[PDB]
């Protein structure tokens, strides 16, 4: 078992509270399997709704999967007390965003697509169903009659 952070980095332009929202936000992540080293050719997602229980005493997973090259049957779970929002604030550093307890699985590329909300800096305009699957989101807020943005999406993997 190992923990790690998944740390996100973005320019934010009238935005903050930007964050993953619900039980079926999907985190799409390139998985490694810990025994052979095998990183996945496709892109995966997992998401806490598919929280299922480990056999024997061992907790839970939000993914298990049998490694097609080495048979290992491996698992990773979301930790959902670990979410946190990336707000004005964190501009331009990288922060992290959540943390992924891995049991052989482990997560070596992330791609942010949908289910993320954010909300004006000081409007509190809500905006949802943000799509950052090309890395740049623009929109519009009437109430603070500002353009708003989030930018130049990056992030970077902390084994913790
Ligand atoms: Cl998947
Ligand atoms: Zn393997």
């Amino acid at each position: 078992m190992g923990k790690i952070a998944l740390q996100l980095k973005a320019t934010l332009e009238n935005i903050t509270n930007l964050r993953p929202v619900g039980e079926d936000f999907r985190w799409y992540l390139k998985m490694k399997c810990g025994n052979c080293g095998e990183i996945s050719d496709k892109w995966q997602y997992i998401r806490l709704m598919d929280s299922v229980a480990l056999k024997g005493g061992r907790g839970s997973a939000s993914m298990v999967q049998k490694c097609k090259l080495c048979a290992r049957e491996n698992s990773i779970e979301i930790l959902s007390s670990t979410i946190k929002p990336y707000n004005a604030e964190d501009n331009e550093n990288f922060k992290t965003i959540v943390e992924f307890e891995c049991r052989g699985l482990e997560p070596v590329d992330f791609q942010p697509q949908a289910g993320f909300a954010a909300e004006g800096v000081e409007s509190g305009t809500a905006f949802s169903d943000i799509n950052l699957q090309e890395k740049d989101w623009t929109d519009y807020d009437e109430k603070a009659q500002e353009s708003v943005g989030i930018y130049e999406v990056t992030h970077q993997f902390v084994k913790c």
